[PDB]
């Protein structure tokens, strides 16, 4: 069985902080102990027609393994989790709820974060910057209130560590620079619990090596 | 085996057009021939602490079947598709690609649409409305260019009709009122192909009956 190959930025705009969407894929591969390879793409290469055969929207990551080509970080993590052990529970009820939280990370929490970080980072010096910022921030804090209340004292989202936690923690890490998570003690601790796992460190060190290459 | 129950708006803000996120769930249930029930929620009821036991962010839809409670329209469709026939292919490679397109509908196409419709509908009379509109519209047209080029002459996204088409068509329908799809002949035809299916009509008539009740 051939190791998979994933596409990643040659020069990531994240400063080596492991915030690009290859990170949850790398982390999933490390959790299941699957060796993998990367193909580094320049910004120009990502826009070439050849890359569209791998990712139809000219983005990263894609995943190639033999005849299989996949895209969507969420779907790539799903595929890894479906064919190895340790990222999805065996019990069918628990599994279905784990998949709910995978979708929630990407389709409920992520949009609230990105609506905020887009205004915060990309739209300064064109008002009402601070005004649009205040609105998206209010909606974000409401979603974090909801997530925090639901999580309570749980170690992970659905019993044992899962693919949902990989996706949710990588999404929440987009808030590290803002300091917003300091106001949500259990969410901060949750993110730190994930970052302390050895597979997280192996994935993080690998994206950092691409950055410092 | 008990029929599932899904939560829906008592008075949907969509004018009976079947654009709320219960629609893809209803459509999936109708495609697999699973009878189901609905629980209608007032806007006030959706905000009560009791609803949080079903949907932690106070939104619809949720899905209840015996001991199983799920949320996330994408994950609910996934669950339906995993335990019935006709929405996911049996071949493992084709199945993985179908899941990629389910995620793409919600995590690549949907955000580009919603970034546009949010400005277009919710942010008039606070400039630079037309300016922010132009920016989100440009990003949307680029994603539609990409989706259209990839689809080509395919009947459906991954061979046979699938859960990916349910999610993608319901997302694309948020553009009907804008007329934008008229400029993408194959995408328009794709949406119409889905809307012509008898299960789509059964789902649509049911949400309309809640509206006209
Ligand atoms: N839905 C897709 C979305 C993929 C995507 O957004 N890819 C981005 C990279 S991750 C998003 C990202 C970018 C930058 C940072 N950062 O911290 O600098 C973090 C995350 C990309 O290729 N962008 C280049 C382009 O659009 O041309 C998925 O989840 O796989
Ligand atoms: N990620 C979740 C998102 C759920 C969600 O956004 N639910 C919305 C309804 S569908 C979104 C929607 C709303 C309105 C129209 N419309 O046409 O009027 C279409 C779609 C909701 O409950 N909103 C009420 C609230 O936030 O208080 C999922 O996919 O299930």
């Amino acid at each position: 069985k051939p190791n998979p190959t994933i596409t990643v930025f040659e020069r990531s705009p994240d400063g080596g902080r492991g915030l690009a969407r290859d990170m949850p894929v790398r982390w999933a591969l490390e959790e299941v102990g699957q060796p993998y390879h990367v193909r580094r793409l320049s910004f120009e290469a990502m826009k070439e027609a050849s890359h569209l055969a791998y990712q139809p929207f000219g983005q990263i990551p894609s995943y190639e393994q033999g005849d299989l080509i996949l895209f969507e970080s969420g779907a790539i993590v799903m595929h890894i989790a479906q064919h190895h052990s340790g990222l999805l529970p065996e019990d069918q009820l628990r599994r279905a709820r784990t998949v709910a939280w995978m979708f929630a990370a990407l389709n409920t929490i992520e949009p609230s974060i990105l609506n905020f970080t887009t205004v915060w980072l990309f739209e300064r010096n064109e008002p009402w910057h601070e005004a649009r910022l205040a609105r998206t921030k209010e909606q974000l804090l409401k979603r974090l209130d909801e997530l925090s209340a639901w999580l309570g004292d749980r170690e992970w989202l659905e019993g044992s560590f899962s693919a949902a936690d990989i996706l949710m923690i990588c999404v929440l890490r987009r808030l590290e620079s803002s300091g917003i998570l300091k106001d949500y003690g259990n969410l901060l601790a949750y993110v730190e619990r994930g970052k302390a796992r050895p597979a997280f460190k192996r994935a993080f060190d690998a994206q950092l090596a691409v950055f410092t290459a």
